[PDB]
């Protein structure tokens, strides 16, 4: 039921709140009936594809479209997953401005932050595309470099017990303390989880074969430091901005810059505190009392951590409404609608 509203007190328009994906799930036939169907998302799309190639020199669109199966783990290889992750991002959001919707809040997950950054009002597009072609490029030399992990435990567990077997595993993205993301060596992974699984839990492989925020980040620090030291400084945000690097609010005038972008690739994400620090800004107002968590990403994969990050102090008992549009199994335009 969600033709018909449920609401019973008059308001004016709740604002939203940007839930950006990371470079996670995703698959080849991105977009097709949107593109082929919806106008300004297929005009801001191409724009920023020609922003694109003119970095990387072909066409990302029709490059995606290359592949011959709907599951090559390439696919997951970042010099191809930014960039179409990037382009979805963008059509997305363009498509909901051209319906007269506008982001509130924005928060985004270990990729998504630049377009956060980007929508916030804060940095150019052609920052922005630069930005995602030279981090493409970085990330490429990560590729095969160790693999990741999505588990079934909370963090306490992980530290409690599972840290002191293997001293050489990470931990990227902290979603919520029942179930995060690990990065590092593959026999590590497999040990750990087969142990987890003899616990009676399960868990989740994933495909990707990068190490995201480890200790391989640092070694093209240098060249990373000389390829993004040309940004003009970083604007303050009209629109509110969550940093997911320390999972609080940071907003003042070139707190994004290259070290920020550093920070990104190496500190691993505090999403938790990012969503609870969201909720206490939330309850600390009074217009902002709902804000419809809206996850522009090809797979719901976010909503997985946001109701469950809700403070223990919470007073405000409606759960928090998670609107993914984007479902790859599903039919894009009627789940669109």
């Amino acid at each position: 039921s969600s033709l018909t509203s449920t609401i019973s007190a008059p308001a004016s328009s709740t604002p939203v709140i940007y839930v950006f994906t990371g470079q996670g799930p995703q698959w080849r036939d991105m977009g097709k009936a949107l593109y082929e169907t919806e106008s300004v998302f297929k005009d801001a799309i191409d724009h920023c594809d020609k922003l694109l190639a003119n970095y990387f020199g072909y066409s990302i669109l029709q490059k995606l479209r290359s592949l011959e199966s709907d599951d090559s783990p390439e696919i997951h290889h970042p010099i191809l997953a930014q960039p179409s992750i990037f382009l979805i991002q963008v059509g997305l959001v363009a498509l909901y401005k051209s319906f007269g919707i506008s982001p509130s809040i924005v928060v985004g997950h270990s990729f998504g932050e630049v377009s956060s950054a980007l929508f916030s009002g804060v940095i150019s597009l052609e920052t922005a595309v630069k930005i995602v072609y030279y981090r493409g490029l970085a990330q490429n030399l990560t590729m095969g470099t160790g693999r990741l992990l999505s588990i079934g435990i909370g963090a306490d567990a992980y530290l409690e017990k599972c840290a002191l077997l293997y001293p050489e595993i990470e931990i990227a993205c902290y979603n919520d303390p029942n179930s995060i993301v690990i990065t590092g060596s593959e026999q590590d992974l497999l040990g750990a989880k087969s142990t987890l699984s003899a616990e009676g839990v399960f868990c989740a492989f994933l495909g990707t074969p990068c190490s995201f925020h480890s200790s391989k980040q640092e070694m093209i620090k240098e060249k990373i430091f000389k390829d993004l030291s040309d940004l003009p400084e970083s604007n303050v945000p009209c629109v509110p901005f969550f940093s997911t690097i320390t999972g609080s609010q940071l907003s003042h005038k070139g707190f994004y810059n290259v070290q920020y972008i550093y920070d990104n690739l190496r500190m691993p994400v505090e999403f938790t505190k990012a969503i609870s620090n969201i909720f206490n800004f939330i309850e600390e107002n009074e217009s902002y009392k709902n804000a419809i968590f809206l996850e522009i990403g090809p797979h719901p994969t976010l909503g997985f951590y946001i109701p469950k990050c809700k403070p223990s102090n919470s007073t405000i008992t409606s759960k928090p409404i998670i609107v993914s549009p984007l479902h790859k199994k599903k039919e894009e335009l009627t789940q669109f609608k």
